[PDB]
């Protein structure tokens, strides 16, 4: 259609909805109430997605934020997408871990703060202060991660890295795409975005799922 | 007033008004933690609701959506208050039958896409698209009836079917009323949802607090 | 700047970072599961708070609101604010006194009612309905008062009644600011709140903190 990044927001639906699919055929007949576990909280992960990047596919998940004197279309609907998705995918991990109440409140506080305070980056018609909430946010992923590496085994460290890996390129893609400085085009933007969402939602989701770590 | 529906709107607030005080009154005494968990769980559903249709009625809850050419009164309100209630009335199921965690989960996380689809296809502006959203949220009321079914008893039974019947009654509703194909006026789309919402509000709690089911 | 009550938002950003800060350092260490709890829950509602008065002092969280014949400037990130830290503020007296989970849930639903409805009327554009709302607010804010004196001891008692002391200070002061009957100047009136909330995210946390009431 007319907006170029559609092919990419289209190819994430797609993907995010053959993942929907596929972990709930593989979730059926699941009865470990552990596993079970796993398998909703990494079954519903990409079912969020799925229809967050419908809303973006169909142009509901989209405004334009007017700054750098110009008027800059922002996908809303990605943060709401996260804010949803990031607190369980962290949940794989507490309970993997078996995380105590303190740790995982801790943990899902500090990514509510995360998205909330870059959404609100997202749509600041202050060109400047967009950076102030880029930063704060950066800092709770930060924090996230400091908890991750200092606050089974096997399967948790390698969730761990690509958590890392994955977690730590969306500042970037933030502050080089148009939401921030503007050095990558959107329809690139939302490219990248695409494949890291994908690699978070569906990757890891198979990683984890494959393996037995999830069973009591 | 100049809406058609405010006597609907103005008979629900009454309603779910009384249905709270009611189950309030009744609540006080119960020292069964179990019981506790119902009486709270089933009071502040229709306490929700109470503010939901008072602000609809107040017309605060209330937006117009351009469509068809036409621009259309929708209450959003009515989704804000399906997106807290009807994850406790699953959850009073749950509570029932000691579902495990990972079908809790399931469960509410269907629920909040089905509530969330359903008030983006209310909100959308593009006709068709509405129907793909509508879609959509029905496809996940069916999952959240398929594991009702196949994921106290007796009074678990009861409010099972009567959950069927109900929640099922929502998705044509919604197709026949003004917020899809436009079959019945608004006015009646009103007094059908405010039936069904007083049943599944108020009814539904009275046949769960009345049994011992609810007792340890 | 150009809005006179800016130093009370910047005060109170700065208090509420500080109070994060030290809170985040003091909790360094904790191993004592239940300690945590309390640690964690009471390090991120200044955090919480933090970017809320962020939001006003850069403006982001502010919003006109037209009523009384007046355009009238409304702080709604206020309200996100207390919507998610007073709920957290309830869950420490409940692990505080051990509470079960039926008054937790009965306490977090009385209490997002009552933010919810308060938000409501400071939204709403009709003058006489906004005194609606507020009274609702007010009457869920007494219930969650009755449950706390009818529904670790000293140290409960000694938050109970700073917690008395200070939600019930929130009432007036939005009757008599420019939220409601209009009695005390804006400016005047983000004092106050601005006093109320660093008395009650970071006063209160510095009270429970520092008692061993919080360990095991
Ligand atoms: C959909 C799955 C995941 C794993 C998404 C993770 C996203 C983030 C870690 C986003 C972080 C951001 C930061 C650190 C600062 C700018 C705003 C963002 C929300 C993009
Ligand atoms: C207030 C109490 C209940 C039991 C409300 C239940 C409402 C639904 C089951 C609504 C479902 C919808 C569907 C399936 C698709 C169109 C949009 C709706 C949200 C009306
Ligand atoms: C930030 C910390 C706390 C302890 C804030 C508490 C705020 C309230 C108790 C607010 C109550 C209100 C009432 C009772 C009615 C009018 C609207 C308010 C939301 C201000």
């Amino acid at each position: 259609t007319g907006r170029p990044e559609w092919i990419w927001l289209a190819l994430g639906t797609a993907l995010m909805g053959l993942g929907t699919l596929y972990f709930l055929v593989k979730g059926m007949g699941v009865s470990d109430p552990d596993a079970k576990k796993f398998y909703a909280i990494t079954t519903l992960v990409p079912a969020i997605a799925f229809t967050m990047y419908l809303s973006m596919l169909l142009g509901y998940g989209l405004t334009m934020v007017p700054f750098g004197g110009e008027q800059n279309p922002i996908y809303w609907a990605r943060y709401a997408d996260w804010l949803f998705t990031t607190p369980l995918l962290l949940l794989d991990l507490a309970l993997l871990v078996d995380a105590d109440q303190g740790t995982i409140l801790a943990l899902v506080g500090a990514d509510g703060i995360m998205i909330g305070t870059g959404l609100v980056g997202a749509l600041t018609k202050v060109y400047s202060y967009r950076f102030v909430w880029w930063a704060i946010s950066t800092a709770a992923m930060l924090y996230i991660l400091y908890v991750l590496f200092f606050g089974v085994a096997s399967t948790f460290k390698v969730l761990r890295n690509v958590t890392v890996v994955l977690w730590s390129a969306y500042p970037v893609v933030w502050l080089i795409g148009s939401e921030g400085a503007g050095i990558v085009p959107l329809n690139i933007e939302t490219l990248l975005f695409m494949v890291l969402d994908v690699s978070a939602k569906v990757g890891f989701g198979l990683i984890l799922l494959r393996s037995r770590a999830i069973f009591g």
